[PDB]
């Protein structure tokens, strides 16, 4: 049962990506084969998680999406006892060492406000810090802090829209909208 959606990931992001989201699926037991809108989102989440890291500083950023479950905790106790920042509950995305905060990406193809909200309920966990990013443009940060300047947030949107173009050429927009 090979879907059209599972081809347009495999050649729309590169390979390391769709390697890393894959054994990140089976890992927590899904799989792209039939989830396949999901497939594209943790893709895309992933390729903006890396894409954010690049925007720093050369090692401003450490980058726990995409590692294994419990080696991304390993390193988050590491920097828990290095910096003396409390654990989160959940794990987070990134760490920022130029402002010392944890951080977590949403990528959302609804509106910026509500998903942030579900976002902060969820956390509850005022320490970390949140950015929404959105299939359309809009970004929302906590506090209105954006952390990176503002052409690498740029370049970010711009692949989204590009993303969502390539999607809507193939008529798997409308699908991948509606199945968050
Ligand atoms: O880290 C996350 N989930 C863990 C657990 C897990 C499970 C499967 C595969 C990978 C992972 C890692 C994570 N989850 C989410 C979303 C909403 C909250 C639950 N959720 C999902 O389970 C859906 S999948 C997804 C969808 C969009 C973007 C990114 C992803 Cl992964 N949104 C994030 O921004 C994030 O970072
Ligand atoms: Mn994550
Ligand atoms: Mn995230």
């Amino acid at each position: 049962r090979g879907s059209h959606m599972e081809d347009f990931v495999r050649q729309c992001f590169n390979p390391m990506i769709v390697e890393l989201a894959e054994k990140a699926m089976k890992e927590y037991g899904e799989d792209p084969k039939i989830e396949t809108n999901k497939f594209a989102a943790i893709c895309t989440h992933l390729e903006v998680c890396f894409m954010y890291s690049d925007g720093g500083s050369k090692h401003r950023f450490e980058i726990i999406e995409g590692r294994d479950r419990i080696m991304a905790w390993t390193v988050v106790n590491s920097i828990c006892n290095t910096t003396g920042v409390e654990k989160p509950k959940f794990l987070p995305d990134l760490y920022d060492y130029k402002e010392n905060r944890f951080i977590e990406i949403g990528v959302t193809r609804r509106e910026v406000h509500i998903y942030y909200l579900e976002k902060a309920n969820k956390i509850k966990s005022e320490k970390t810090h949140i950015h929404i990013f959105s299939f359309t443009g809009e970004e929302m940060a906590t506090k209105a802090d954006y952390t990176l300047d503002e052409e690498s947030r740029a370049r970010i949107k711009t692949r989204l829209f590009t993303i969502r173009q390539e999607m809507a050429s193939r008529s798997l927009w409308d699908s991948f909208r509606q199945s968050e």
